């Protein structure tokens, strides 16, 4: 068995990316960075939690058909910082995450899983920093720690 998962201080968000090339970037450097409704939502949950527990990020680009990877949110955001890191030009700021696991997990393997917050619709449907309740982040951890 393992009941490593199934701990009630946490947040996690759905990130759904267009380009590799952010992802790429964000592996590298321990950098994110949203729009600015999402930055703004990302940063009062990680603000509101006050290091009582971690903010995930479960990262997906966009039409890839896959998860591929989880990072926690390690800052606040920083809005005003250097303009076109970015795939497109006109994101404002920055905040850093710690990527905590890096591999690709197929749409097939979590599309039961279904968000009341969001309709009942699959957690693979989400939109960028759609929040995911803790019960169902706890279930979604779970398949993506243990996908071979
Ligand atoms: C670097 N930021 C992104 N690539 C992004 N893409 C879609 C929604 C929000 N952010």
């Amino acid at each position: 068995e393992n009941l490593y998962f199934q701990m009630k201080h946490g947040r996690v968000f759905i990130i759904k990316s267009y380009s590799e090339d952010d992802i790429h970037r964000s592996i590298k450097y321990n950098i994110w960075c949203s729009t600015e409704h999402g930055n703004k939502r990302l940063d009062a949950a990680y603000r509101s939690m006050n290091g009582k527990g971690p903010v995930y990020l479960l990262f997906s680009v966009n039409g890839s058909g896959h998860f591929c990877g989880v990072a926690e949110m390690k800052s606040a955001v920083d809005y005003n910082t250097c303009a076109g890191v970015w795939s497109q030009d006109k994101w404002k700021g920055r905040f850093d995450v710690r990527w905590i696991f890096v591999k690709d997990v197929p749409n097939s393997q979590l599309r039961h899983i279904r968000l009341e917050n969001n309709e009942n619709k699959p957690v693979t449907n989400s939109r960028d920093t759609q929040e995911v309740p803790l019960e169902k982040a706890k279930q979604v951890l779970k398949i993506i720690a243990s996908y071979k």
